[PDB]
């Protein structure tokens, strides 16, 4: 069986929450926002993500939702209060899920609102539909067996966790099939490869983004089929920058808690990826997968 990448993931998100939530939105949606109408703020922009996902998922009351890498919680506390459905969140970071099982406390609800420490690679319960917003890029990593083959046994394992009208909707970033990338014009400067070294050195150990082809690939030869590709990366520009900013504004604060090395480090993180999905060398796509 495939082993999650524990120390890989949590080098990242077990960082300090109270610094996160110095440059997040509110509910610390740490994903691809989506400003579906042109004056909304990050945090209506993240609220507006979450449910552009969860409407294609057709949630019904009393289902049982399964968000595969919940990060803060708030996709399962948006599911709960707006569909009325029982969520089962999966997570390998221990003050995710610390803040979460805090978080599901405040609230009480008749509903189901479970968060775990435990990887994808280890669920084995039915469910009726699947959310993942922004965990794929780690996917393809694994304690000693990273590789793409791993997209294999993904969806395989939830296509049989799932009903005959199984739905899942999958939130990841892209990069440019080998065609579409010299179609783009798409150049690799000292400076590029650089940044690169130092996001998967100093940011996501281990982090490796897929083409649509391979998702296409993998997730159809499980059963899949797409039933919508919904490219979004543009939105990426306006999230990081206002993310960069937010850090920016609580400069202070942040060297406070986690010293001057760490926040340089991550503005030139922030700043340095937006122009990726400005500059189309990245992208984020919405696919919603159907039986
Ligand atoms: N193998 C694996 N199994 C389960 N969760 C994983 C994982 N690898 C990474 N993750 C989780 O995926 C998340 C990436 S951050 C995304 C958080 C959330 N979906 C949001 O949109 O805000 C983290 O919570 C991380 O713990
Ligand atoms: C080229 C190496 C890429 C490693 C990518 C690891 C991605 C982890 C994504 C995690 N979330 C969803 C939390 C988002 C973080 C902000 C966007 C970062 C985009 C980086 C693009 C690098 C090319």
């Amino acid at each position: 069986q495939l082993k999650p990448p524990v120390e890989a993931v949590r080098s990242h998100y077990d960082k300090s929450n109270e610094f996160f939530k110095l440059w997040l939105d509110p509910s610390m949606t740490y994903s691809c926002a989506y400003f579906e109408r042109p004056d909304m703020t990050l945090e209506e922009a993240q609220y507006a993500k979450r449910k552009l996902a969860l409407d294609k998922l057709n949630l019904e009351p009393g289902m049982t939702l399964l968000d595969i890498g919940c990060g803060w919680g708030s996709t399962m506390r948006h599911a709960v209060a707006e569909y009325d459905v029982n969520v089962i969140g999966l997570t390998l970071s221990e003050n995710q899920y610390a803040h979460d099982k805090a978080m599901f406390d405040e609230v009480d609800s008749p509903r189901r609102k479970e968060v775990r420490i435990q990887g994808w690679e280890e669920f084995d319960e039915p469910v009726d539909r699947i959310v993942s917003l922004g965990a794929f890029e780690h996917f393809a990593d694994g304690a000693g067996d990273a590789g793409f083959e791993r997209y294999d046994t993904f969806f395989k394992k939830f296509y049989n966790l799932t009903p005959d009208d199984g739905r899942m909707l999958l939130h990841t970033i892209t990069i440019p099939d080998k065609e579409e990338a010299q179609e783009l014009g798409l150049t690799s400067p000292m400076s590029l490869l650089r940044f690169i070294k130092f996001i998967l050195t100093e940011i996501f150990p281990g982090g490796r983004l897929p083409r649509i082809s391979q998702v296409d690939y993998y997730s159809s030869n499980a059963g899949w089929k797409v039933e919508r590709y919904h490219r979004i990366g543009a939105n990426y520009v306006p999230t990081l920058n206002a993310w960069a900013d937010a850090l920016q504004a609580h400069k202070d604060e942040a060297i406070a808690l986690k010293g001057q090395e760490t926040c340089d480090i991550y503005m030139h993180y922030l700043r340095g990826c937006s122009d990726l999905f400005r500059d189309k060398y990245t992208d984020v796509c919405q696919f919603t997968l159907v039986k």
